[PDB]
């Protein structure tokens, strides 16, 4: 029958921001004017039980038409310094059909406690993912993942919006 | 010229738990009794400014680092800890290549958070993170180095995550 496949993207948020600095380009400041970036700093993995394999910006998934791809992301610090959140997927036609972002709030998500991690506790945490339906096997040509990027301010306690990016990962469905 | 290098591990928590029970192996229920697992379901990335490459095999990574550099290890499930979840709480071994420190639990008063139902406008709220360091003591490939994590599942109510158990794996880390 039909399954959901997690596609997790680790993002080098620092590299992307510092790249743009040196590249004389600037970061988009509205969700619609997200800066289009390479897939140089985009590292995908999956839980695909049907099997899968991965260069950066690329992934090959065994998926049937009717399967759902569920896109998750995080910075290389697991959003504890720089942070990234996906809010949108567009395109993919005819291979993928994006849905709208799904915000999950676990009222009791597992959380580490100081100063040893264990014993672990629970507390409210919010997460985001965005799904895409597999509509046709092949390499999706025109598929964009959109994410908001954040940095840690000098207080070391608050993360602030740095801007919006989008990238065009190469997703092969097989 | 010393720098901190992030090592992010994505973990297929489901596959690790399934294969363990399909293999008759108990899942460790105490932090000190974590079950040694293969590194088949371990996928590492980095932010290493000096460059890096990711193993044709999972459980491998090659990082450009110098002695005195610090590796900081982070992790999450394939669903970003929103269904199954994972948290590093310990690193052991590594002699003479890596020298682990003890776990650090980061609490951000105002971590960035998505809001329903559009994600944006984002908000902020308290969230906890864990990571653990190892100092680069000698270039080469660490053989005796273990990352330890607590694994969690999402119960039937879909609102609470519960402790499944503890595991440790021995990633192949090449410092070059
Ligand atoms: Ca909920
Ligand atoms: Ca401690
Ligand atoms: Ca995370
Ligand atoms: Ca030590
Ligand atoms: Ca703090
Ligand atoms: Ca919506
Ligand atoms: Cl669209
Ligand atoms: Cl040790």
């Amino acid at each position: 029958s039909h399954i959901t496949i997690n596609v997790m993207t680790v993002i080098d948020v620092a590299a992307i921001i510092d790249e743009l600095k040196a590249q004389e380009k600037k970061l988009g400041q509205t969700p619609d004017t997200a800066t289009s970036i390479g897939h140089k700093y985009i590292y995908m993995s999956s839980d695909d039980p049907r099997g899968w394999s991965v260069d950066p910006g690329n992934i090959t998934l065994n998926a049937h038409v009717g399967d759902t791809l569920s896109f998750f992301c995080a910075s290389t610090s697991d959003n504890s310094e720089y942070a990234a959140f996906i809010y949108r997927l567009t395109g993919g036609d005819p291979h993928l059909d994006p849905s709208h972002v799904e915000v999950i709030k676990l009222q009791n998500a597992a959380q580490p406690t100081p100063s040893n991690g264990y014993p672990f506790t629970t507390a409210p945490v919010a997460f985001s993912s965005c799904d895409a339906k597999v509509a046709q096997q092949g390499q999706a040509k025109n598929f964009y993942v959109w994410a908001a990027l954040f940095t840690l301010d000098d207080s070391g306690e608050k993360q602030v919006l740095a801007g919006y990016v989008k990238w065009d990962p190469t997703v092969n469905v097989a």
